[PDB]
């Protein structure tokens, strides 16, 4: 065991789990994605690293696995893609971490890819909340390592469209990064659009644009007042300047009170 709190699996089990690895929901720089199901009936996601050797595989490599769960294994939150356990082994070589199952995949997907159905505004709104809930609380365990990557293609989505922020990758950025990319993810949420955009929103900064303008139009009808405060937010996030930027805790307290949803 490597910690307390989180199951070590026997790879055997894994095996069953997963149909011996025969089921790909992805593939990653660091990891490739199965998915299985636990004799439980919990659906999980495994990540496993890249490498089929103990030769391509560095005690540097090694000890990044065991910091990554140490780290993983202290968050938990219900809007993050929790740790459900681990399998290393040598015979064959494995170094998998198990996590969660989103059945309704990422964000970015869900904005930008599925041109039948759109994410309406309180699903946004609920989104949009629970990602700053995780960021919140893990600016609190004082782990911003798991959301170096934090993007749309980060964030997944539960059965009923609940955010979960993800660190999948093996680990081979200060919290004030985090808030600005926040900052952008949520104007992503609002406006269904993604770099290829600060240039754009600045001009509704500089007051030469209208809420309509801005909101993404498959939304429909939204509440402006909502809307306006909302990118308040975003522009606090996003200021040029790291040390002008709201902590996380006050981002989380302000977007309660526009949204009304609490953790
Ligand atoms: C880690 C993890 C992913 C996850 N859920 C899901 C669900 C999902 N769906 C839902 C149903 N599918 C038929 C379509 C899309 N797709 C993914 C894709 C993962 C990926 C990640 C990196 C590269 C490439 C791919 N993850 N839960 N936990």
């Amino acid at each position: 065991a490597f910690v307390t709190g989180v199951p070590s699996l026997k790879r055997s089990e894994l095996e069953t789990a997963c149909e011996d690895f025969s089921n790909i929901i992805g593939s990653t720089s660091t990891c490739m994605l199965y998915k299985g199901t636990l004799s439980s009936g919990v659906e999980i996601a495994v990540a496993s690293s890249l490498v089929t050797s103990a030769k391509d595989w560095s005690k540097e490599n090694e000890s990044q696995y065991r910091k990554k769960i140490t780290n993983l294994s202290k968050v938990s939150h219900k809007n993050f893609m929790n740790l459900l356990g681990y399998c290393e082994e040598e015979h064959p070589f494995t170094r998998v971490m198990v996590f969660e199952y989103a059945p309704n995949g990422t964000l970015f997907e869900h904005l930008h890819v599925r041109e039948a159905e759109k994410l309406d505004w309180m699903a946004r709104l609920r989104i949009s909340m629970g990602i700053a809930y995780c960021l919140e609380h893990m600016h609190q365990l004082q782990t911003p390592a798991a959301l170096r990557n934090f993007d749309s293609t980060t964030v997944y989505l539960t059965d009923d469209f609940a955010a979960k922020v993800s660190d999948l990758e093996f680990w081979n950025p200060d919290m004030e990064d985090i808030v600005r990319k926040y900052g952008m993810v949520l104007l992503e949420i609002l406006t269904g659009r993604v770099p290829s955009l600060e240039n754009w929103v600045s001009r509704y900064f500089e007051g030469g644009m209208r809420l309509e303008e801005l909101i993404d139009p498959s939304i429909g009808f939204f509440p402006e007042d909502t809307a306006r405060a909302l990118c308040e937010v975003v522009r606090s996030c996003i200021d040029r300047d790291p040390k002008k930027r709201p902590q996380m805790k006050e981002v989380a307290a302000r977007m309660r009170e526009i949204t009304a949803l609490g953790p």
